[PDB]
């Protein structure tokens, strides 16, 4: 078929599975969240917590689906239908190495639901405690062993793909052990080889040798807020792509519809990026496509704390907070606008 509605398997949407309800999980997990103290605000702060009541949740926006559980198979069905509407073929699942049965259950449910809609799943490896290249290898082996034969497990030209958040927390000399073909604990040429996509943060003078010396297969930028880092400044994307092509690396720029995290980080208002009825998202997505990249990542499906979500949001005013909403746009606007951009991306590919 050539309908302009099919999923794109070079489009990765960052997905969070940490939401809970009292009924399913025992607590409205993540809807309730600690408020971060101001890192520049001195001692004795007692910032408090957002309780995750119906009236007061840990987001500046409010989900159409309410205070949902990421373990609810019925929510997962709805999310997969939202991915189909957005044309986003790959769900990039946050992974925190919780080593708990409720994690394991959730991952299986997500894979199952994704497969019903021909969506694929890859893992976004977060900065879990004592993360290092040895336990990363062990975890990559575990994930490929547990999930690699699931029909929804993502591969690109035969290889799994992992995004590695805050990959700069690990020295290139350690990464080389895992990612060079000659490395002491290499995954190259093994059953556990994968495309490893590191987080490009700062200036080229630092990041170019880091990526090369660490032997990453590519890089992404994550942040939805333009200008937060060099990497998340879209005017740099043409030159980042040129370098990537010259050095055999895969650049997967991250685009998002806005940013606001001031319910949980009230001191972080300088990072706010206004959605302007979709114009911010359009500008950022256009820059990614114009850079001539092979793959794009979306920050985010549902990082509600950071206000980067494309998941449907609804107007809501409670006695405790007046939420932001999609303003002049309908709740599913960011899903259908994603589909528009996926089409433009495919037209350019
Ligand atoms: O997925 C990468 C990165 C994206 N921003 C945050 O989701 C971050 O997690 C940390 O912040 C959230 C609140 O925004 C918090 O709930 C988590 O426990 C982390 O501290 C992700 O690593």
């Amino acid at each position: 078929n050539n309908l302009g509605t099919e999923l794109d398997y070079d489009t990765f949407c960052f997905y969070y599975d940490w939401y809970g309800s009292e009924a399913i999980d025992g607590q409205y997990r993540h809807w309730a969240h600690a408020i971060a103290p101001d890192p520049n605000g001195g001692s004795g702060q007692n910032p408090g917590t957002i309780p995750g009541t119906q009236e007061s949740i840990a987001s500046n926006f409010y989900p159409q689906l309410g205070r949902y559980s990421s373990s609810d198979p019925n929510i997962l069905t709805k999310h997969m239908d939202m991915f189909v509407m957005a044309r986003t073929g790959v769900l990039a699942l946050t992974w925190w190495n919780e080593q708990d049965e409720t994690e394991a259950k959730r991952i299986g449910l997500i894979l199952d639901a994704a497969d019903k809609k021909k969506i694929k799943v890859c893992f976004h490896l977060e900065p879990y405690p004592s993360r290092n290249v040895q336990n990363l290898r062990e975890n990559i082996v575990k994930l490929i062993t547990r999930y690699g034969n699931h029909p929804a497990f993502y591969r690109k030209d035969g290889k799994p793909l992992f995004f590695i958040y805050d990959s700069y927390l690990i020295e290139p000399s350690e990464w080389e052990k895992l990612l060079s073909p000659g490395g002491s604990i290499t995954i190259r040429n093994t059953a556990y080889d994968a495309l490893m996509i590191g987080l490009w943060t700062s200036s080229p003078t630092v990041q170019r040798p880091f990526i090369l010396n660490a032997h990453f297969d590519g890089f992404y930028t994550y942040f939805a807020a333009t200008g937060f880092t060099y990497g998340s400044t879209p005017t740099n994307w043409v030159s980042m792509q040129k370098w990537a092509k010259e050095n055999g690396k895969i650049f997967i720029p991250s685009v998002g519809p806005g940013y606001i995290d001031t319910r949980i980080r009230p001191w972080n208002g300088s990072v706010i990026r206004t959605r302007t009825d979709g114009q911010y998202y359009d500008a950022m997505y256009r820059k990614a496509i114009e850079a001539g990249v092979s793959a794009i990542s979306i920050t985010s499906f549902n990082e509600w704390h950071e206000g980067s979500q494309i998941e449907p949001a609804v107007p809501y005013t409670s006695s405790e907070f007046t939420y932001l909403d999609y303003e002049n746009r309908e709740p599913d606007y960011y899903l259908t606008r994603t589909a528009y951009w996926v089409g433009k991306f495919r037209e350019s590919k």
